[PDB]
C-alpha cells in the first residue's frame, strides 16, 4: 500500500490495544519508518488523539519523530520515527536479568523522558517497560517512551492550573506498574509516573514483582489481590537485596503531594551517586549490546 503518496506499507512488527504498527519505507528519503494504522471504523478512535499528544511533544529527545499523519482508504495513519525493541523484549533478550549498571543507565534516561512529558504539561499514565522503546541505528543509545493513548493534561498549559484532586477512578494502565494512589482510586498527577518507574526499576532488578501471577477469576479482584499485595509489600522488602537508592527514591516518589513538581534532579542525582560509588561510565554499553 501506498500511504500519504511517499510511504511505502510493509509487514506487522507489532499489536498494540488501539492500533497495529508497520514497518514502512519513506521512498523519497530511503529511510524505514514505523506507521501505525486504526481502523475508521473503530469504535473507540484514538490515534487522531495521540498524533495531537506527539506533535505538543515533538522536538523532545526520546521522543519518536511523526512524519506524517492523514486518512488512506480504510485507515487512520500516523507515520513515525522507526524504534528499536522494547525494554521489555530486551528484557527477556538478557534472560530477565539487568545488571545494576544496565538498570542505572535506563533510570536517568527514563527520569529525564517523564520529566520531558511533564514538562510539556501531561501525564503519561502507562509507564511500563513494553513503553520504553531503545532508538535504532545513531539513536541505540537512547530511551524513547511511546503510547500517549492514555496521556491527559494535568494543569493548564497557559495558567499551569493543576487538574483539581479527585477519587473514585477506575484503574486506568496496567495494574503491575500503578501507584498505590491509583489503586485507592484518585485521579492520577505526576508523582504517579514516577513511583510507576520505582516499579519498572525494581522489576528490572528483580525478574519479577511479588504481587505479580496473583490468581484472580475476574479482573476487578485481581486488581483489589495486586492492591493488597503492593500495600502490604513495605518499601524496605520490596528492596531487600539491591541498593538503597531503589528504596529512597519510591519512598520519596510515596511522600508526593497531588500537585507537587517533583524533584526529578534530585531522583536522578540519587542514581548517578550511585552508579559513580559503583565506578559505572555512562558509555551507553547496556547488557543487550553484549550478547554475541
Ligand atoms: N515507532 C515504533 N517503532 C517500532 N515499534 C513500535 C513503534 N511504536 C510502537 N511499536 C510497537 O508496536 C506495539 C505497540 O504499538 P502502540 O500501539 O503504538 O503502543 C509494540 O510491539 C511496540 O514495540
Amino acid at each position: 500500500l501506498r500511504v500519504g503518496n511517499r510511504y511505502r506499507l510493509g509487514r506487522k512488527i507489532g499489536s498494540g490495544s488501539f492500533g497495529d504498527i508497520y514497518l514502512g519505507t519513506d521512498i523519497a528519503a530511503g529511510e524505514e519508518v514505523a506507521i501505525k494504522l486504526e481502523c475508521v471504523k473503530t469504535k473507540h478512535p484514538q490515534l487522531h488523539i495521540e498524533s495531537k499528544i506527539y506533535k505538543m511533544m515533538q522536538g523532545g529527545v526520546g521522543i519518536p519523530t511523526i512524519r506524517w499523519c492523514g486518512a488512506e482508504g480504510d485507515y487512520n495513519v500516523m507515520v513515525m520515527e522507526l524504534l528499536g525493541p522494547s525494554l521489555e523484549d530486551l528484557f527477556n533478550f538478557c534472560s530477565r536479568k539487568f545488571s545494576l549498571k544496565t538498570v542505572l543507565l535506563l533510570a536517568d534516561q527514563m527520569i529525564s523522558r517523564i520529566e520531558y512529558i511533564h514538562s510539556k504539561n501531561f501525564i503519561h499514565r502507562d509507564v511500563k517497560p513494553d513503553n520504553f522503546l531503545m532508538g535504532l541505528g545513531k539513536k541505540g543509545n537512547l530511551v524513547y517512551i511511546i503510547d500517549f493513548g492514555l496521556a491527559k493534561k494535568y494543569r493548564d498549559a497557559r495558567t499551569h492550573q493543576h487538574i483539581p484532586y479527585r477519587e473514585n477512578k477506575n484503574l486506568t494502565g496496567t495494574a503491575r506498574y500503578a501507584s498505590i494512589n491509583t489503586h485507592l482510586g484518585i485521579e492520577q498527577s505526576r508523582r504517579d509516573d514516577l513511583e510507576s518507574l520505582g516499579y519498572v526499576l525494581m522489576y528490572f532488578n528483580l525478574g519479577s514483582l511479588p504481587w505479580q501471577g496473583l490468581k484472580a477469576a475476574t479482573k476487578r479482584q485481581k486488581y483489589e489481590r495486586i492492591s493488597e499485595k503492593k500495600m502490604s509489600t513495605p518499601i524496605e522488602v520490596l528492596c531487600k537485596g539491591y541498593p538503597s537508592e531503589f528504596a529512597t527514591y519510591l519512598n520519596f516518589c510515596r511522600s508526593l503531594r497531588f500537585d507537587d513538581k517533583p524533584d526529578y534532579s534530585y531522583l536522578r542525582q540519587l542514581f548517578r551517586n550511585l552508579f559513580h560509588r559503583q565506578g559505572f561510565s555512562y558509555d551507553y554499553v547496556f547488557d543487550w549490546n553484549m550478547l554475541k
